[PDB]
RNA sequence: GGAGAGGAGCAGGCGGUCGCGGGGGCGCACACCUGCGCUCCCGAGGAAAGUCCGGACUCUGGAGCGGGGUGCCGGGUAACGCCCGGGAGGGGUGACCCUCGGACAGGGCCAUAGAGAAGAAGACCGCCCGGGGGGAAACUUCCGGGCAAGGGUGGAACGGUGGGGUAAGAGCCCACCAGCGUCGGGGCAACCCGGCGGCUUGGCAACCCCCACCUGGAGCAAGGCCAAGCAGGGGGUUGGGUCGCUCCCCUAUUCCCCCGGGUUGGCCGCUUGAGGUGUGCGGUAACGCACACCCCAGAUUGAUGACCGCCACAGAAUCCGGCUUAUGCUCCUCUCCCGUG
RNA sequence: GGCCAGGUAGCUCAGGGAGAGCACUGGAUAUGGGCACCCCCUAAGUCCAGGUGUCGGCGGUUCGAUUCCGCCCCUGGCCACCA
């Protein structure tokens, strides 16, 4: 759904400077008010993450996440979602249900 | 069965619940441009990779030189540093694998060790002859002369080993060998086979070079178009005109250089091509020709996931030909070895 | 997707027969300290002695390669229109 993707190229320097930020281990998340009905995700991955096979593992699942998930995240906010050095230390070791529980946790703190 | 060499294919599938990317069809709104909404088709790789070669395709005004690349020979190909066949040299018992022009066109470099390393250089331990001296002798000593043959030195010592011949010795002579010169035969050829002959005189060209062949340079962020927006200023014996050098067609601010500020939108390029698959024919093969059938990703923060059930390596970004590296199987050949019918 | 650089002692940097600087390990000795000398402890310093390496890896050429010829690995940077 490109209509639920946020364009990243103008749009990220303004969420990196006016929006908030929530953080653990895994994933940084940083988010602003749309004034639209519902919300949009972009993914930032960092070069240095690897390369297309496992940066693009990472973006499905993050995508996944979001889609299935969309109805209980909060509603009116453009997200960005950027993978940390931890989570790319022990990406291979953690399953899908924990990066499910640490992305959810969050997203659903996004306020208000 | 064991050990090993060459080579071909595949990339876990099939049946379920949701989610994407591009086409098509449809539902509709169309006073235009176009704007959404919901089924059929297709949707990463053998390496998509590293960017190591070769193209195709774009933009840079000409030509020459330099520079660069390839390197036994013959084909194949759009082309190549690739592929196929063949010739020499080497390794392995063997199937097989690896190597590749020229050092009497020239210049330059060969440390150390060693008597001596490019004109034929050299006498270290030595061998033999002719005298003078000492000494009973063995032996020592001095001068004159002859050896590259043994040993030592090396990565290599100016042909190799065996016999004859030498005072002692040398292709001095002869044998087989290696090289070179020729004559003759077979190959398109690289080269091979046979005969004759003095006696022959380092290595490195992944150093410059010589010979033969090929070759501008950038690169799809090439380049073309539309929309949007701010803000110009300082320079040019001229400089710049798609690497350098040399002659040459230009152009004078609108061009080029520097500083500063505006976009960091959308469309084209963008996928049908030296293209696959199936026969038939030619050719040792690589491959070519003929006919038939097919449409096989075109994204632009960048499309393939999650749950269930019987059994790796890694993701296109302008597109192809090949190389190299990363990697899980399966099959087909042939070689040697133990063991049996 | 393409186009260039660079990888040398721990760190910064030189350059066809492996070096400087910071630095580390010792010995010397207080004008520091146990008290004041004797005796002894500690070395910021100052003397001196050195300690030292797959030349980013793996092959090839060469009798020898940091230098030459291939590939692989790692670390940086450059590109689009407007005027
Ligand atoms: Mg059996
Ligand atoms: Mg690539
Ligand atoms: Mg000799
Ligand atoms: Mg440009």
């Amino acid at each position: 759904t490109r209509r639920e993707r946020l364009r990243l190229r103008r749009d990220f320097l303004l969420i990196f400077k006016e929006g908030k930020s929530l953080q653990n281990e895994y994933f940084v998340v940083l988010f602003r008010k749309n004034g639209l009905d519902y919300s949009r995700l972009g993914i930032v991955v960092k070069r240095k993450f690897g390369k297309a096979t496992r940066r693009n593992k990472l973006k499905r699942w993050v995508r996944e996440i979001f889609r299935r998930n969309k109805g209980v995240i909060p509603k009116g906010f453009d997200i960005v979602v950027i993978p940390r050095k931890k989570l790319s230390e022990e990406f291979e070791r953690v399953d899908f249900w924990t990066v499910r529980e640490k992305l959810l946790n969050l997203l659903k703190r996004i306020e208000g």
